């Protein structure tokens, strides 16, 4: 008969995400029949005023993989008081932008790292004050002493198969406890949609078994590689053959743009992903070192896709792929967006 | 085997209590009417001093058994003395046939009934044993094992009232941690505090499964930590169809000759409750979040819908606040006595 | 036969290394001590095979662990040929602390630290969790206000078994803080006393199991931090009639306040983010940048320059 | 050679303390000898803040030549602080020093655990019923004797006249008296004598909580009944001018209670059952003021006061005990 | 100053009470001791109306816990009107004592306890269950054969540097059962010596976090029940031939059992009702442990010393024990209640 809805959207410090349910009368067919909603803004970080209540719209529906059918999730977008978007609200743009440029289609694909910490505040399956071996034998390892927490890995990915979540696998990465599922390949403002659904899906996941997902860029520092959160970025012309050119001239207008990415590549401005990393643009093919990577498969068919390995894991992917569709496809120059 | 489980509830003389007790049938009542009237021993539940115990049980309001499932039923019971007169924590009786006065103006009822969760020795569950968690902030509708306390509770409490019929509207997590919360509505007339009382009950019976408390105070920890109510909506056939916001400005004008009257009937010790949450004093205004009276600002643009007191406690008795609400607003009663009718 | 730890300053200017040797006489002065030698190789002071530094005692203390036959000495430290390291600070400041022996600068500081467990977080503070707002813990008495008093009782107690010229304890505003006064002391002896008095510390917390951080900012957000606030006092400064001299030495530091931040923590001022600096009001009738992991030496040594050599200029 | 001298003194709260060292080059022979000091105000709940030395002990965790000091505070303008209740103390004190009054408190308090809890009780639970608890021996009987001997012979070691102790009814609460006092000295000794009793919990790491109904129910209160006499009263013929100052106390019942907790009397509401009523007689514990029986029949003695909350401060106590009693004062207002 | 530990008997007739007081110098002798007062409501007393109950002191010995000079006291309890508290047997055993002074009596008890945690069950007993059954625990040797004793070795010396006149000890044929015996004291000091030897055992448990109780059956089952078996003689019974008189005493407590048995334990019986199966036969011999008087074998053939009497519980007073031995022996009193003089 009636059916739960968890609405879900981005708090005013741009990385949380925030959750509540309603009741609704019949099962939604599309995210266009499920009603708008509210919150109380002082309490997020949204806002400090007499009108502090802040509006919620749906924006992409899924499936909800706890509760399971007919219950549905869906990710929403954050309005002021006056109607107008939140300061975190980065989708309202992003989707403009990627509206102008619909007959390029472009393609997203994203490899989101993180980190699994227990509630001590320690990497989950570390021992307690203490480091495990030197790095090597984790990435991609299977057994006891190599993949740390794979349980959280298998109850996320079926989470995200179930909802609905373009996610295209997984794998253990080189630091122990680190893990990265890849999403993708999504067309246009569904990028940040599934992502979003996505992070929130594993942190849900992570509470059942009583651990903390983290997504800081250098969680742990020292030689313990960081966390990042590669992209992934084709369009139409791209795709076709002998599309490498287009390509090639892309990540040159990438070269005059560093620091704008940078940017908008975490909430902070390049603060956490000084961190991780940082002022020197590197591309070349197949090379994990430099900054943008074109793999070989696409190299040698001079047709495809190249990565940026520039973004940090507590990304924006709204702001990531805005950034790269105004400097790649809308020949955008200067340290500001331009207003239309 | 054809035997079905009925489970009477009642409200004890501290007017916050539930107490409860299971009764075999001979076959599943189809209706609330069918089931036996009942009795139990008043002077264990502060009741009866005197020489006669013997108090009865009338079933009011029966739903489905969430935890021993169907065919087994829940059944919310109203308390009499032993020469057949209620009790003084009966509040049902006489707010039953106030609601039937009412009946054709269709009082809707909506409450916001926020809890916390505590553990067995006194502390807030999750909370650090002898300390504190993090300022507030990132606890209010959080997500992650670090931001919500004691989802498991919620979501069981949650599936487990849709099982009963508990018209239950939603849940989130509230600002403190493991502080949570729960609507009820919109429920009509007295199965307003029949459904509440129900979803007290259930989330009290889903708590003891996993062996924590759940606490309607107003003010369970002292100091910056924000407090627990329950908001109650209330809207009319006038004041839900169009240019309905007349009617709703005229009944909150009424309130505010009676707040003290409605003070005292928004928590079983008649305002001490309340001052440790409220930090006297009838205000209004649009979207006010810190109002007496508040009218939402999508009621206010669409001029109809409903509006909403922030003054009735956790604790509160629904049966007395709703009550209280026809009886000002309504049946336009004055002075510091409710009107006795007929 | 007895023993004698010496006492050095390890590569990253923060930390301390000591070891133990067995003299077949009690010295009884500190220019009585052999020089010594270690592996500049395990303290980040040296490269390859040319690493073998040398040991120089400076200054000598009664050992308050040991028997009070057994003492202690700090040293300074000396590469292999034969001229200071870079965490070497005692012989430019000794050397500029001479140059104005004659106007007796007496020093004083207020050392402040922060108990911490070996899990990460501070002593007896709730296992991922924060106690009651800080309000109650400054100066407080009782287990729930003030935590780990037999930490700092022993070291007030090993300080003047030492020999160090310790002026009082108190606890600080967030809990599992203290702090210690080291003063009045002149010019060079101060150096040297809160130098052994980190390691009195340190080495005392080795027997409870707990740890000592000079973190300016162990615990971020509401909490306080930690400074070691300096008071300086010339001749002329603590003379009848001179509260106009400090004034002077005042208005000589206003403008060379980028340079104090610069020598003002290891670091070079990028760790260390009422008035800024303050006179006491009774002394009206008649330094609060320090931080807290700052080298005495630094402090002392650039505080004298800029305030009685007049001097001016980014370098020295 | 070098000493170590504790400057304590009270918070802005007026019930909790503080307390910081600092070291002297020769062991000070008198409380005079004692330098002035000063500590933050602003971390106090009381704003720079003046503490001037007034009362000296030998320190019982340092052992001799080590000392304590309790101090007044006052402001940046030499004025008294809102919290130094002594300073005007110590002025009536001295006015009537002629009839020399002689003050005898018996300070209750409870040993509480760091979880909230009182020390020994059960985990989440409740021990047996009052009864047994009341000057009881056995590990069933008395909760945490150890932090009572200790802190009995801390005292003496300080030099607090400190007569004794017992284990009071309910089951982690206990009792030790102070007295007899001349004057001023007696709010000198039990502030000191609470500090050793906080700073010898802290060694056993256990709470010493005044609080005068700190468990909710039939468990009962937390007190500091006091007793007082001068010169008058302890001579011949004595109980008649004692039962003259009980009527002098029984006019002024009100304005006593608002000067016998640090809130006013909300915190002692909480214990005195029995309340707003005042009530005497010899030997009865139930009414207000109680005179002992020894007294009674020796017609001359000291008068006990029960009203003062565990947390109370003695200088309110005393001397209110003098504006009323001996000086005859009346209003709502003191002089 | 001095340090002085008043101690008395509550309301059950069975459980200790104390506190200290601060005195000036150190006192010589009992009689230089101060009276003193406490709350008779609080301790099962009096009703709260008229509360006030006096302390006098009886009996003072060196305090072993807290060291020379400080001191114990024993202590009688006196109502409003000075006048013997219901639980004061002490004051009416002390001046019958007096009566028959120029016979000295001389008495001796061998004091049973037995050893609990705060868990209700007997120290170092297996959780739930039982141990393994009597036999290798009487006076035994071994962790695995005496529970506890640490207390017991620090309950002698510590009555012993008090002058409590303890004559020794031995493991019980229960595990984590003890006993110690007091004696032989003269008169009145019986009593004093085992009431504040009570004291002594539940202080120095108090610092082992342990209880001693002096239940006559602690452990119900086939399980050794708990007694104060009191030795008793007279200088007629200890002269040459003195066994006549011992015969002769022992005829007289023939008659009067159930007054005897009323005065061994507080409650009157059901106390010891659980411990003796008899409680109602009465029997005598000589080197019979199952007897309710025994005539050591020693003083049937020298013909000359003391007697056993085996009936009294391990929670008794010896007060009512005392006097009551003399009443009947000596006294040749008669009736359901003692007599008045």
């Amino acid at each position: 008969e009636k059916v739960q809805a968890m609405y879900i959207w981005i708090d005013g410090t741009g990385e949380g995400l925030r959750c509540k349910t309603r009741t609704l009368d019949s099962e939604p067919k599309c995210v266009e029949e499920l009603p708008e909603w509210n919150f109380d803004g002082s309490s997020t970080l949204q806002s400090e005023g007499s009108n502090s209540d802040m509006y919620l719209v749906p924006a992409a529906m899924f499936r909800d993989p706890f509760r399971k059918d007919p219950n549905k999730l869906v990710l929403c977008e954050v309005f002021k008081y006056n109607r107008r978007p939140a300061e975190t609200n980065l989708r309202h743009t992003c989707k403009r932008i990627m509206d102008m440029v619909s007959n390029q289609h472009p393609w997203f694909g994203m490899e989101q790292e993180y980190t699994l910490m227990g509630t001590d505040g320690h990497p989950f399956g570390w021992p307690s004050n203490g480091f495990p071996g030197p790095q090597g034998p984790y990435y991609c390892g299977v057994g006891a002493d190599r993949a740390y927490g794979r349980d959280i890995v298998e109850a996320h990915y079926r989470a995200c198969l179930y909802a609905g979540v373009k996610i295209a696998g997984t794998n253990a990465e080189v630091m122990p406890a680190q893990w990265e599922f890849q999403i993708g390949p999504c067309e246009g403002i569904s990028m940040g949609d599934h992502l979003w659904v996505a992070r929130f899906i594993l942190h849900r996941v992570c509470e059942d078994f009583g651990v903390i997902a983290t997504f800081d860029p250098k969680p742990i520092p020292g030689n313990w590689n960081g966390a990042g959160c590669h992209t992934n970025f084709s369009t139409k012309a791209m795709r076709e053959e002998n599309g490498l050119k287009y390509i090639e001239e892309a990540i040159e207008k990438l070269s005059k743009r560093h620091q704008y990415h940078i940017r908008a590549y975490d909430p902070k401005g390049g603060l956490d992903n000084a961190r991780r990393l940082i002022n020197d643009f590197s591309a070349g093919v197949a090379n994990r070192s430099a900054s943008i990577r074109i793999p070989r498969t696409v190299g040698q068919e001079k047709k495809g896709y190249f990565e940026d390995r520039r973004p940090s894991a507590n990304c924006d992917p709204f702001s990531v792929t805005e950034a790269l569709i105004r400097t790649c496809l809308l020949n955008e120059t200067g340290d500001e967006p331009f207003q239309y």
